[PDB]
């Protein structure tokens, strides 16, 4: 009766109603999960997006970059859940990257500033939330984070590639950290979903090229695909999210599991 | 109600109640999902195990090098099925290697025969399997296979570690094929499980030195998962394969899952 | 003064002048590498096309399926170099599988015979020539054969990516037994190379689908590698092959390297 | 005659006289490149270290997260080279992660600060570098940066590892740059080294825990390696550099040559 009946579960990284997170919050209260959300900067904005979700969620505020808010969670969620309840389930959906960056725009012309506050959102972020949250986590708990397979280079994503090989390689990590909870941390490795921001890159945002490449990549994506891969349709992934939320994938940590398409396992 | 709730599944590779199939079966059958069988040989055997199980379910006799069994196969599960009704999931769960083979005893003094023989029924019979079944499976349809992890070469599992190898490939071109109907082919990498040969490799059937190896090779597992590894118990495994049977990981194919406790993440 | 100056290195794989081991042959030579060399079958054929080498080199029969061939050699090759004298190298370029196979031709009907056929002369013989020449290689030996990465499927490639698959976890395992000796063992996964047999697949020879696929791959290769890749040219493989059988990858084995021009690091 | 003979290289990270380094400085000399070296603060103890050179050679100040330096390099080596002459060879031999960082030590306790430090002159400075020195670098060119394997998590090395996830994915991006310039750009994944940095971890300078475990780390590598590992010996990684710097693996970039003893291809 929901495959996360019961589970007390945080989930970061929703903006619009297109995001890979709402979705995520969508399915994961489908399947009976509670809900905590966090939400970055414009959080009036970010309450009335998630009005539309199927059941109320608290929504606190988390700026990954700040400290006292990393600080305070932990804190602050146990006050929406009720003292004496845990989490079950953490998702990470956080990514940026300062275009400069990420198109465009030549890989060695971004600044290491830009680059550096990229790693901080993209990757960094994801051992942070884990070190708040942990302490506040069940055993047999989960924490998902949302990745793309940067083991080869690619056109247009540049620095935010690095960025999710760094996340990857902090995700092993957590794991190592998590394990001591009972608490499993994996990623989930996306095809290319059109979210807002990314329907703003293919549209040329970041310049026609960066927009063609990407473009160009998405078509090859579910071409690859086995199964195809529909690139408006988040759902297959937070339903992956959420099978690594579940209990189902209980041997499975500092692990990428790819909602893809199985793209990645086939070259051509 | 019920991860699998109303999915018919054919589960291979039942040969004792340790059997990593039965687990699977008996998780399967836990979360509603029907069956059909498929046992090798000693099938008076074999429905005695899985009377066990806590439902009913057909037994077909498939040898999978048989030829004759896997062109009759799909007539003889529609018949168990029923005619009109389709597979939801397929599980493979087959391995073999001849000892020569596999500890002990030098990986160059295999005979290609026994190699071949090994790579037929561990890494080619999912590929027959699939070319019987996919035929008689449903869109939305998951076939599964039974791997380890084989990018690094190990002591005693020799060729059994390059029928993985091949194993791993023919399922990413299995997912070729599986897509064409709108099914998912992947594999769950176990990490080791005292399965009735497994203990009896262990307990030195094939030479003490292979025992101490697998042994070794046990113990640095549960050490390196950052959740520990429990090779006496395959739920984690069984729930895993269950996961890949189930609509929760829609957009992965070609794909292995690792069941191995984060096992293959870590290194020390 | 050459980069293998004074090493004697076996050279399997030559069939024609377009041969990959032709062209490590003549590297090998031009290098300062003493050379014997092993054909398959038509060894008329093979002692006219290896007369236009630099250098001559004694050319031994050797079917990697006969056993018989396998048991004599180290005696034939070690009356070839002279009593006393041993391996330096060994370079394993051989590779078939039935067409059947690999296009065309559909995955799941291929034999097993077939591929099994397959698997024996492109994977196993990589272990059957270590076995038949370890005993007669020097420390500081150097075993390199001949791979394609099939880490993902591809079209037309078919079971060869299988076998590949195979030979590189075979590989693996050599690497244990000839470190014993203080000989490496290493694969050099090239990129496509208008080999004869080659260019008459992309001619059609397996069919059209299979031709257009191959040249498909081809393009996308160049494309991808960073630095080109020419399918006309094995003299950057052949090269590759050599700097494996130097000194100069002294801490490298069971390994790969990618000779095809980054081709795999790249994605698109 | 040489290796490298007649090839301009600039060699950066010689800090001691057991800096890999200044073993890659002192085979590349021994095989005839003409060097031009960039050191870091403590310029006056790098050239008296470097004095021990087989060759002289200018010595130039390079502090990876300066700018004004990376600005000025090209210049600065053109005038040591001489006018109209380029580079054919870079080594990127940097690395660096605070303490806080990388033992000890709490994963989770890293300030984002000291992280961002070490990626930035660990992984970031190699596009620096490539950014600096690409544009004075002659067709055939190669640049190489030393990694080691960060694909599975480990003890101690935490941050560090991470930081090399971040490099060889920087790497892979600085190939496609490369790539214009028919310049190669490659990573060695180095077992570990007895460098005094590292002498003094497994020494206890970052807690008794971090150094039992790479003390543990440096024992499983060697029992691994097919060929065994020394970490008293930099030679054989000083030489895997030579052959990325040479005109031996023409067809390689983006890409990562194991200098480890083959440990990772083996597990146990
Ligand atoms: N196509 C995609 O949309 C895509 C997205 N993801 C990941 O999915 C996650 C969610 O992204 P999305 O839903 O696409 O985009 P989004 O803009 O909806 O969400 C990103 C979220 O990050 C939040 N954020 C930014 N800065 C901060 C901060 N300082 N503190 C807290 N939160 C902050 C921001 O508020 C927003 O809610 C990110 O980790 C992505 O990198 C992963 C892979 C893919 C796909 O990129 C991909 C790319 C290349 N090859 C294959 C597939
Ligand atoms: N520890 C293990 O038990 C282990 C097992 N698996 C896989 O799990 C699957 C089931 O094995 P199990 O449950 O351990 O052993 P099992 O003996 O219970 O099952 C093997 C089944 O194969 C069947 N079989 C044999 N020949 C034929 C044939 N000709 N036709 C039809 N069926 C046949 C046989 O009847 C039996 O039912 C196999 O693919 C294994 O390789 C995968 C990984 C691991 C583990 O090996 C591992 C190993 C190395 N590193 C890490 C983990
Ligand atoms: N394009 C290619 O030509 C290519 C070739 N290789 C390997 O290079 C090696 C040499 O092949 P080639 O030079 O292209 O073809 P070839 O026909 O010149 O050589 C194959 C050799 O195998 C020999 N052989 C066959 N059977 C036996 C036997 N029973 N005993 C002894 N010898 C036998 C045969 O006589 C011939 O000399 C093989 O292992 C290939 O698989 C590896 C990769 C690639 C390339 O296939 C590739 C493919 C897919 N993606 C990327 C790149
Ligand atoms: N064992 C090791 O010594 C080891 C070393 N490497 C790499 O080899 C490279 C050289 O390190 P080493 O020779 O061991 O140590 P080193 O201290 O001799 O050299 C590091 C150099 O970086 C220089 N550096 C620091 N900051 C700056 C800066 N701001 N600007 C310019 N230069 C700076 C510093 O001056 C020094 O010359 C580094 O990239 C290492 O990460 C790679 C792998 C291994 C080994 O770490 C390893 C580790 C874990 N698993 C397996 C193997």
């Amino acid at each position: 009766t929901g495959l996360l009946d019961g589970k007390r579960i945080l989930v970061s990284g929703i903006i619009t109603d297109s995001s890979i997170a709402f979705h995520i919050a969508r399915v994961a209260q489908e399947q009976g999960a509670q809900l905590v959300l966090t939400g970055f900067d414009r959080l009036r904005l970010i309450q009335r997006i998630t009005d539309r979700l199927p059941a109320k969620a608290p929504l606190l505020e988390l700026d990954v970059q700040n400290e006292e808010h990393l600080a305070s969670l932990a804190g602050r969620v146990t006050e929406a859940i009720g003292a004496g309840n845990k989490l079950d389930g953490v998702v990470h959906s956080i990514g940026f990257m300062p275009q400069t960056g990420m198109g465009i725009n030549p890989f060695f012309d971004a600044p290491y500033a830009d680059v550096s506050k990229g790693i901080h959102i993209s990757a960094y972020s994801y051992a942070s939330m884990a070190k708040a949250l942990l302490p506040i986590m069940n055993p047999g708990g989960s924490i998902v984070g949302m990745d793309f397979d940067p083991s080869r280079a690619m056109p247009a994503y540049n620095w935010m590639t690095v960025a999710k090989s760094a996340l990857e390689s902090v995700n092993r990590f957590v794991a190592r950290e998590a394990g001591k909870y009972g608490v499993r941390s994996n990623l989930v490795a996306a095809g290319p979903i059109r979210t807002l921001a990314m329907s703003a890159i293919v549209g040329g945002a970041l310049g026609e090229e960066a927009g063609a490449q990407i473009q160009l990549l998405e078509e090859g994506w579910d071409q690859r695909a086995p199964i195809g891969w529909n690139m408006k349709d988040a759902t297959p992934v937070a339903k992956t999210v959420c099978a690594l939320l579940s209990d189902w994938l209980p041997a499975t940590t500092g692990d990428i599991i790819y909602a893809d398409g199985g793209a990645h396992t086939q070259l051509l």
